[PDB]
């Protein structure tokens, strides 16, 4: 037994440990004149001499469907316009004097392509733009700048709002995994924590260093676990998905890939005994489909359609599933990636994963926006591609 959990794994004839070393390289690539929305990000305030309206132009991208863009106006109780993203498409919440109104057209924008976006107040209406092409346009009669002493002030933010969502027209998750450039007001911080990748793909990105976990209920056979995921490996150990009981310091169940028979594997366990196994090339870059589906008296695990090898008895395989239900019947909870600190023989695995992952429980995809606790370093949605080869 080695400690994955600090970065090592058995090696050879058992003798030693050793470190868990990326097969496949992922693009570091970031993108310097660019806005992670990730993890307000930003505050501006505009004190200006002599009415004004408000005009703002920027480039945006991103795969994540909900989430804010920005704030734009004055006290919560005043007026003010929140653009903002639900299910994929853009919407625009506004409030003159207290009245909150709320509007959406069918622009999808999480495509993940470079878009330009503009948002401008004129006396008669506001007019939002995607790619010079208006989308949007609502009748107003008020104004976002507001007159203090003998000026004209106006704040916004970026990437969030400057009150809390229970108080917008309609509550909204604000978390936005997004990227913006080209600022046009009318930011550029050298912080490299604050640039985005520069190319991105779909998923979600595990560096390898922690983990997200949930609340889920798999009770009603009485109760049922289900997990499809759709991973692209960095290395050929680490912890997938896994449940954890608090009170017993164990791990009721648990997927996650593993090296060793030397072989390289997709493990399905309960606690420290392995159901089954199954081959996986978890190095050659490729994108693969993981599943697993647990009920009384079944349990069943496959790698690209092809089902593994059972490694229990059939007796054995209902005293383990046994233990499984009665588990169960206690909350635990869902982790993403990883695990916290548990024994060492309390599993096969449990490294930290590294890779892109797209995990769907039950039936259910899993939004890292909305987990209990997401590690600030994992991105809830986009993945960097696989480094390309010289040639
Ligand atoms: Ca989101």
């Amino acid at each position: 037994h080695c400690d994955g959990r600090g970065g090592l794994k058995l090696s050879q004839d058992m003798d030693t440990c050793e470190d868990i070393l990326p097969c496949v390289p992922f693009s570091v690539a970031k993108s310097v004149k660019s806005l992670y929305l990730g993890r307000p990000v930003i505050r501006l305030r505009f004190k200006r001499l002599q009415p004004t309206r408000l005009v703002a132009e920027f480039d945006f991208r991103t795969f994540d469907p909900e989430g804010i863009l920005l704030f734009a106006g004055g006290h919560q109780d005043s007026t003010w316009i929140v653009l903002a993203l639900r299910a994929g498409r853009l919407e625009l919440q506004l409030r003159y004097n207290g009245v909150g109104r709320v509007t959406s057209s069918g622009p999808v924008i999480n495509h993940g392509m470079w878009q330009t976006i503009s948002v401008e107040e004129l006396a008669r209406n506001l007019v939002i733009k995607v790619n010079r092409d208006a989308v949007m346009k609502i009748a107003v009669a008020g104004d976002l700048f507001q007159p203090e002493r003998g000026l004209y002030h106006l704040n916004l933010t970026v990437g969030g709002i400057p009150f809390h969502e229970k108080d917008l027209v309609q509550p909204i998750n604000p978390r936005l995994d997004g990227c913006m450039r080209s600022w046009n007001w009318l930011t550029v911080k050298v912080n490299t924590r604050m640039q985005c990748f520069s190319v991105t793909e779909r998923g979600s990105f595990y560096p390898g260093s922690g983990f997200a976990f949930y609340s889920l209920d798999y009770m009603r056979s009485t109760w049922e676990v289900e997990v499809v995921a759709h991973i692209r490996p960095a290395a050929d150990t680490g912890v997938l998905f896994a449940l954890w009981a608090p009170d017993l310091r164990a791990v009721p169940l648990s997927v996650a890939l593993v090296d060793y028979h030397k072989k390289q594997l997709v493990v399905l366990a309960v606690e420290h005994t392995a159901l089954a196994l199954m081959e996986i090339k978890v190095c050659d870059g490729q994108e693969h489909v993981v599943t697993v589906s647990l009920r009384d008296g079944e349990a069943t695990l496959e790698v690209d359609g092809t089902r593994g090898q059972s490694e229990v008895s059939a007796a054995q395989l209902q005293e383990r599933l046994a233990v499984l239900e009665r588990h169960l019947r206690s909350p635990v909870l869902t982790f993403a990636g990883g695990l916290p600190d548990v024994p060492v023989t309390s599993a096969p695995v449990t490294a930290f994963y590294r890779g892109c992952m797209t995990l769907e429980v039950n039936r259910r995809l899993l939004d890292l926006d909305e987990a209990a606790y997401k590690h600030s370093d994992i991105t809830a949605h986009s993945c960097p591609p696989v480094e390309p080869a010289a040639a």
